[PDB]
């Protein structure tokens, strides 16, 4: 269902504190800024990235968003260390079971 793309603009993601910042329009038509911490639903699992877990940037580096053919989407890729200590590249699409209300930001 709907995502924070068209509803919000100026998608920012700091790789240190992993916080997503973007301006969204409220029901009153007013524009406000919102922040979100993915670490809450993203953790490391034997070298892979999955939803439901937490604490991932601590064991991962080079996190960066990537725009596809249409700037209406950005994709999250990060290198996460494995339990043996090896480094591997994983990928994950934020667009999915996540959405933002007109004036509030909460999972759908
Ligand atoms: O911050 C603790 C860390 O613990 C768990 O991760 C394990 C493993 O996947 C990691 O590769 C190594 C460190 O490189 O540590 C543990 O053995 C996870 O619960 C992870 O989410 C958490 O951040």
């Amino acid at each position: 269902m709907p995502n924070f793309s068209h509803t919000c603009s100026s998608i920012n993601y700091d790789p240190d504190s992993t916080i997503l910042s973007a301006e969204c329009q409220a029901r009153d038509g007013e524009w406000l800024p919102t922040e979100l911490r993915l670490s809450d639903h993203i953790g490391n699992i034997d070298g892979e990235l999955q939803f439901g877990d937490q604490n991932f940037q601590e064991t991962c580096q080079d996190c960066r968003l990537e725009f596809g053919d249409g700037e209406q989407s950005v994709w999250l890729v990060c290198t996460c260390q494995t339990m043996d200590g090896e480094w591997k590249s994983t990928q994950i699409l934020l667009d999915s079971q996540i959405d933002n209300n007109d004036s509030q930001l909460e999972i759908g």
